[PDB]
């Protein structure tokens, strides 16, 4: 969806000033100036910019107060108009212009901005001039402001006293460009000319698989009616030729109503290089529909034509597997059917009316029962026995099995398997190969996995490090690969930008930005700066967050799970689900001691953003870090050391003093 | 093992105000408030913790001193009371609480924690108040503080003088809670509901395997009792078959104790839950189990139901060719049965009660001498000879071999055989890609080796390096190579988290933290700090660590090997099995001149400290800096250069003197 709004105007407007300007601004500034407007007017795009959009910038002492107001009027209530008027330059030469003030909407009906198309004029008005020596030099000016008026724009009728054909002819004429140059200012879709189907719609995509699915079966049927010629009796054989006949017909009617994306771009609807393109490429596929061996042969090319789109069906997998199945029975009926069509040209030498005993259909009727007889030479084997026959000896020879029960001995046989015993080995060979490169791809995630456990168990075994650890770092890396099983996350955001990594990171910590007090008045500027340094840790009971002597050095916000504070092997604070905990990082400026052991006793979820990264957001957005200094209470601050007294030691102070 | 003792509160309470606090502590501190505690008293969790679990902190003017002392009573020996008392709250509000208090021991009773569940009572107790001006405010007070008693506490009779059904209703309430709610604050570990079974016990592995044991004979020998068709005689093959359906029957029954992983997280023990996966998901093996070729063709579906279990038993390595076998074989045996199933068909034509003779059978009779006779046509080969041709003609079918002494050639076996040669070269696919995966990632460990081995070696010639060097080098790589084979430490210490990378690190500098006395009066959170950053290095004889003018830059502890100081070609020094050599990094502030060249004697084992790691940890825990600079001792410092007079130049002066 682009918002291609400069690109209409351009085109069709023929080398204008557009001086398009906001309407809902007061004074109506203007957003965007044409270089035609700066050579008109010797202004350049960098003190036109927010300036009135009725050209007030350009006013004097000689403009007429009869239409300065009329520009103001027509710019109050929102309708267009074409006055002219005089303004001046950037030296300070008097020139009248043309002006074309014209509303833009949005895509709901807002006028958002104003087009204002100059355009000059100074032959076709009264020269007037004030400081001048010489009265000619006015007369010279007048043609030299307009030199495109005597060549393309007003020289069809090139004579004096014309001064109606240039005003009448243009009086009205933004309103007769209001569907020529008056686009919508609104986020635009992929537009269509009429009677053009797009290929990304949804009727393309099943005309393409009906035409797949017609083509398989052509591939199929006609090389069997070619060789073994069956009879045609029923109708429904002959009705169903037709019909795929018309469709595909269609189907090459329709190609000359279709979008191709460019060659160093996107979709282009332009019909002349649509057909352009279509007659240079594929009038192969013209010449088979058109109206018997050689024509079925020709016919055969529609299996070309529906493999040239062999994009927009398959992908690299499983579906590559499932074309080379489908390939390699097609090759194993086309050479059936050529192995039965030599086969029955050998069988009886016209010649002399007597069977050739070497050939392969004699000996199957050797071999099977039913000879053949003479009353001409009679019927002999069946005509659904001639084609398992014929497949069972191509599959032999395309499996490299070779029962040889079936084999080539009369002399062309012998020369016909030579070219099959090729075509056969380039076709298991490309199998082989496809075959083992898709398996690789495919079990390459699996294989990673297995290599990373049997290093980490090497490297446990090699050490002699202890059984508790050992099982501790085993069942860590067996759950942070059962939840996490293959995505890094670092390489899928490492390849976004900068816009769509700080949204994904936000919403990864879419439950410590929502369900918590101090992340409530944050702009939006701010949420997507502090969430890029949030990390994440998956602890595991047992697991030791802060030691008794570490330094606290990052923010941790407790989102599932729960914790435990312990000091002095005393419980002081039960953390959980929804608790945050560590040192007041911005009003300390020194690091602290942990002077606590927090270990989890749960399968835990915490939010982790660093000291350094904290106070770099917060010495940025010195307006969000007084909110989040007043709206921040820790629930274990891990700085201050809670003093208490055990009652064991109160018993035995007690006992002490009534020893003595 | 997890220590939810916050999940199983919150569950069992229905909305409580529960008040955990510490036990051992004097004045009992609480460590935990909840929600409800949040809302029935005013208090923010930063305000209640750490004062007293009695709930001291909303005494006042009103409240009764004939039960103030029943609750510091009650605290002061360990047991469980409800007394009822009236407090205040943040907006000084009076307001009367029914508390109670219940200890909560540990794994081994030492009564740990307090429960101290609230319960808001206004409208059952007679109303009281002191700073108000209308006297019917007290009274609506008293509905606005129950809410949820009118609703769904005491609404069951509402009528007045209740008063009874208020207190001796849940007098001993946590006596009768002693079973619902008063978890252990104890390490647990997955628990079970009665009559359910774990799927990791060591009973169910097993099972499993007795399953797989049973399936596999199953799929070997129905087949051959339906195709071959063998007369039940023998009482054995009958008890067999009935042993193994009552087996798998306790095996349908059992799949209804067992309990499945949850989609998002672990071992669920619902009942219910696994009712409804078992229903919505394998009735196919329902099906088989309940009562001929069709009864026992759906009995083969017990194959299906001990495959689908194929991650328990199986992996990805030389266990994925092991299966590959075990199919092939299985898939050569039905293969097998239908052969032979179809041959049979076909022998005798019962229409005309005449052989036929272009089947296999008949063919395999006239090649092995026993042919078949006429009485009904009687016996021919034996049953002994029929399952050995079957499977020695698929054995060539499905290895590619076809010898072609058995062929297919009535018309049902070409057509047959061509469906046969499909299922075979699939497998046959699928097993020479997996063949070669697995073999790619067996040997790729030892690829990286050689290929290694061959850089070094190509780099080594290709720049002409001397031959000591080069045989210096090549000898130090296949040494590193053989007692570090494949391991690399930074990669496995990568993919742990903070906690368990400085316990490895700890484990690993064994032989110099326990070993020396410096690292003596080092805290826990200090021996993991300095562990991170050791280093290591395997010298070989001749090798030098530092060199005459090198900068010494980190300490070096020796626990293996021998070293030599030698100074002006004179040893000074030999260092071995526990000294420590460098320079006073912390008390020198400069870098120093290494005097002396270090020589390694034997193959050595120094663990490295830098000195910038080191200062930077001693300059953090600034008590263990004092202990180590007061216990570290270094054998050879080189900073200091020893000045000695070898006895030649000695001898040399004396002769010069004697000269003159
Ligand atoms: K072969």
């Amino acid at each position: 969806p682009q918002n291609t709004f400069l690109e209409n105007i351009v085109r069709r407007s023929s080398e204008s000033s557009f001086l398009l300007g906001n309407a809902q601004i007061v004074d109506w500034p203007v957003v965007y100036s044409n270089d035609g407007f700066c050579k008109l007017s010797g202004y350049h795009r960098a003190d036109v910019m927010q300036k009135s959009s009725t050209c007030s910038f350009m006013y004097g002492e000689l403009t007429d107060k009869k239409t300065i107001e009329k520009v103001r009027q027509t710019f109050d209530n929102y309708e267009s108009n074409c006055f002219e008027v005089l303004l001046y330059k950037k030296n300070r030469t008097p020139v009248w212009f043309y002006m074309q003030i014209a509303p833009i909407r949005n895509e709901h009906e807002k006028v958002v901005l104003f087009l204002c198309t100059f355009k000059d004029i100074t032959l076709f008005k009264q020269p007037i001039e004030d400081d001048s020596t010489k009265g000619w030099t006015k007369f010279a000016r007048l043609t030299r402001a307009l030199t495109n008026s005597r060549s393309v724009l007003q020289q069809l009728t090139p004579m004096n006293k014309t001064e109606v054909v240039h005003k009448h002819s243009r009086l009205a004429e933004v309103l007769q460009l209001g569907s020529d140059i008056l686009p919508q200012y609104k986020q635009e879709a992929p537009k269509t000319p009429p009677h053009i189907i797009l290929h990304y719609c949804a009727f393309k995509t099943t005309w393409d698989w009906v035409i797949l699915i017609l083509t398989f079966y052509t591939a199929i049927m006609v090389p069997y009616n070619v060789s073994f010629k069956t009879k045609q009796n029923n109708i429904a054989w002959l009705v169903l030729d037709s019909v795929v006949d018309v469709i595909f017909l269609v189907d090459i009617v329709l190609n000359f109503h279709t979008t191709f994306v460019g060659p160093g771009g996107e979709v282009i609807s332009d019909p002349k290089l649509i057909r352009m393109n279509y007659l240079k490429t594929w009038f192969v596929i013209d010449l088979l529909s058109c109206l018997f061996s050689s024509l079925k042969v020709v016919r055969l090319l529609r299996l070309g034509r529906v493999a040239r789109k062999l994009d927009h069906y398959l992908e690299y997998g499983a579906a590559v597997l499932v074309l080379l199945v489908c390939v390699f029975g097609l090759v194993a009926h086309w050479l059936a059917c050529i192995w039965y069509s030599i086969g029955d040209y050998e069988v009886i030498d016209e010649v002399t009316n007597t069977i050739q005993i070497d050939s392969w259909l004699y000996q199957l009727a050797l071999s099977i029962g039913t000879p053949y007889r003479y009353n001409i030479w009679e019927g002999g084997p069946s005509k659904d026995s001639l084609y398992v026959s014929s497949l069972y000896f191509t599959m032999t020879s395309l499996t490299t099995i070779g029962f040889g029960n079936i084999a080539p001995t009369t002399d062309v046989e012998k020369m016909f398997s030579v070219a099959m015993m090729m075509v056969g080995s380039l076709l298991y060979a490309t199998i082989f190969g496809n075959v083992t490169t898709i398996f690789q791809q495919m079990y390459a995630n699996t294989n990673r996995y297995h290599e990373m456990l049997n290093n980490v168990r090497d490297f446990l075994k090699l050490y002699q490090v202890p059984k508790g650890l050992s099982e501790r770092v085993m069942d860590y890396i067996v759950s942070t690969w059962s939840m996490s099983k293959g995505i890094d996350t670092e390489k899928v955001l490492s390849i976004c930008p900068k816009d769509m990594r700080a949204d994904i990171c936000v919403h990864l910590n879419r439950k410590v930005f929502n369900e918590h007090p101090a992340f409530r008045l944050a702009s939006d500027g701010c949420l997507r700066a502090l969430a890029v340094e949030f990390q994440t840790i998956h602890c595991a009971p047992g697991d030791l967050i802060y030691h008794a002597g570490e330094s606290v050095d990052a923010l941790c916000f407790v989102v599932s799970g729960s914790l435990e504070v312990i000091q002095d092997d005393e419980v002081v604070a039960i953390l959980g689900k929804g608790d945050v905990f560590g040192d007041i990082f911005w009003k300390e400026t020194t690091l602290a001691h942990a002077c606590a052991n927090v270990r989890a006793l749960t399968y835990c979820d915490l939010h982790i953003i660093k000291r350094e990264a904290l106070l770099k957001v917060l010495d940025f957005y010195t307006a969000f870090a007084n909110s989040f200094s007043r709206n921040l209470t820790l629930t274990c601050n891990l700085r201050k050391r809670i003093i208490f007294r055990k009652i064991s030691d109160v018993k035995k102070e007690e006992e002490e003093r009534l020893r003595q």
